[PDB]
């Protein structure tokens, strides 16, 4: 599986419009929080309450995230 950190991140719609339709790298994933890093060295964070989002990966991978759907709190108990 490997985690998710510093992987590319693409959001289709997400509940800020400031954030809506971003796009950028990985860096954390929270319960209800997206960490938004890239390798260049630039951080950015984007609410996960109702965003979703596609990651890509350089090997030529292609993974899908909902965060209006799949909003789901691990560490935090069902």
């Amino acid at each position: 599986r490997h985690e998710l950190i510093g992987l590319s991140v693409r959001i289709a719609r997400s509940v800020h419009r400031d954030i809506q339709g971003i796009s950028g790298r990985v860096v954390d994933e929270t319960r209800n929080t997206l960490r938004i890093e890239m390798d260049d060295g630039r951080e950015i964070t984007v609410p996960k309450g109702i965003a979703v989002f596609h990651f890509r990966t350089p090997q030529g991978e292609l993974v899908e995230i909902d965060g209006r759907a799949l909003v789901a709190r691990p560490e935090e108990r069902i």
